[PDB]
């Protein structure tokens, strides 16, 4: 056999009552769906957000993609309109199979994708569209304030919990009250697909959820691995493609690849599949590896998503980043402290969950400060870390974005290390160093206490 399709991931068909609140729904399905990494959600049949777009006025520049298994691709890096892209895309698939596009079976495209990527003699290239929601490339969902009168049907979906523009700013999102420069994680991204255009194996930034909606067009085929098996997958991948695991100079140089799910399955990594059709959602859970390809010309929209369930995994993720020397998108501790400073307006369940994470943060910080004092760092000064651009507050050694504290030395102006890397700053003795801290321990306990009062 060439390709043995992985088993199907779970599919949910919520009632209107179940669907109305996405956070409740996603919490409810977690015990099932976290075991598979991905799941598919079919909205109720009358949930039909209208899509409108001028195919001649929307412009984008897609990336050329070689389709070679295990070959390195960079995670981010010729102008088309949506019309001219669609014409290219349709002609490509039509010519590839010598058939009309709807007649090409999904099973065949999948088999052929996996043949094509493993065959060295084949050098098939396609074009992959990825674009932030913006003035120049709008969301597929309705949004306010475009200097345009919206239809009543459009207005029905402005405030939907499953309008991907709203999910990050709803009260149950833990990023709802955050306002650091992290646009990539509260704003949707648009993906214009064609036959075989592919998303390599990856997990989301900070191990966040993702929500993915296929607005229209031909299906999107997915493979997913549960969070629990993330390190098994990485070990399998490292053995077969070690070049992908060399550390990156920055966060725009991440290496990813196409890899046959049968290889993962041969090494006892659990993998699930689905074909996502127009009008369906795919949800990826924290640290759930996923990859896939498009069956044909299509239009998808996705957003990162951080719930109360995610919060403690977010802390683990930043620890894992420190161990790997990987750059952070934002400071998790900064997020926690921001939320604490708004305790009175938080959702009560969010308040309760932030309180728990904050207690861990404070105890770890207490221990770290005791440790650096014993190393002979004596001098200290308060510092408003949040005011520094990220690249001015990264640990020299592990690249973590500092917030709670860091160590500086006047012999190396502007350099910082986190409290795990006091020995990596410079050759001067520790009495010349200064502990730079955002809060005293006595500042922190009342912040956590406000959260407790809000939580009731
Ligand atoms: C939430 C959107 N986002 C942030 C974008 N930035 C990293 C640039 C992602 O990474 C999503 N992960 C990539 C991806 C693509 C696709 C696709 N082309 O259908 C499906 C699943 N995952
Ligand atoms: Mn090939
Ligand atoms: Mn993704
Ligand atoms: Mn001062
Ligand atoms: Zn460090
Ligand atoms: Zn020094």
């Amino acid at each position: 056999s060439m390709f043995l399709p992985p088993p199907e991931c779970p599919v949910f068909e919520p009632s209107w009552e179940e669907f109305a609140d996405p956070f409740a729904f996603i919490h409810k399905i977690r015990p099932i769906a976290e075991q598979t990494g991905i799941c598919k959600v079919r909205p109720p049949p009358d949930w039909q957000p209208p899509f409108a777009c001028d195919v001649d006025k929307l412009h984008f520049t897609p990336r050329i993609q070689r389709l070679n298994e295990l070959e390195a691709q960079t995670r981010v890096k010729r102008d088309y309109t949506l019309r001219t892209f669609g014409e290219m895309a349709d002609a490509f698939k039509s010519d590839y199979f010598n058939m009309p596009v709807h007649m090409v079976p999904t099973e065949l495209v999948e088999k052929e994708f996996w043949r094509l990527v493993s065959t060295i003699e084949e050098d098939v290239t396609v074009e992959y569209g990825a674009d932030i929601a913006s003035k120049e490339f709008g969301s597929g969902f309705p949004v306010r304030d475009g200097k345009i009168k919206l239809s009543p049907e459009e207005e029905e979906y402005l405030d939907s919990g499953w309008n991907l523009n709203n999910m990050p700013v709803m009260e149950q999102s833990v990023l709802a009250h955050i306002t650091a420069d992290i646009c990539g994680m509260k704003l949707p991204w648009l993906y214009v697909g064609m036959c075989f255009s592919s998303f390599c194996w990856h997990i989301e930034d900070h191990w966040s959820y993702s929500i993915n909606y296929l607005h229209w067009g031909e299906p999107k085929t997915w493979y997913g691995v549960p969070g629990y098996a993330a390190e098994q997958l990485e070990n399998v991948m490292k053995k077969l493609a070690p070049e992908l695991f060399v550390s990156q100079p920055d966060l725009l140089h991440q290496l990813v690849t196409i890899m046959n799910p049968n290889t993962l399955m041969t090494h006892e990594v659990p993998v699930y599949r689905t074909n996502q059709c127009a009008g369906e959602f795919v949800i990826t859970f924290p640290r759930a590896y996923h990859s896939g390809f498009n069956q044909g010309f299509n239009f998808a929209e996705a957003v990162n998503f951080c719930t109360v369930d995610w919060l403690p995994l977010g802390r683990q993720c930043v620890e894992h980043y420190r161990l790997l020397h990987r750059y952070c998108v934002f400071s998790h501790d900064e997020m926690i402290c921001k939320m604490a400073s708004k305790a009175d307006v938080l959702d009560v369940v969010v308040a309760s969950t932030v309180q728990k994470d904050m207690a861990i943060m404070i105890e770890d910080e207490k221990a770290l400060r005791e440790t650096v004092r014993k190393l002979g760092v004596i001098d200290s000064e308060r510092m408003d870390f949040e005011l520094l651009p990220d690249d001015e507050r990264q640990c020299v050694k592990c690249k973590t974005t500092c917030f709670m504290s860091a160590i500086s030395c006047s012999c190396k102006p502007g350099l910082l290390v986190c409290l795990h890397h006091v020995k990596e700053l410079c050759s001067c003795p520790p009495y010349k160093y200064k502990l730079r801290y955002r809060y005293t321990l006595d500042d922190l306990y009342p912040m956590m206490n406000a959260l407790k009062l809000r939580a009731e």
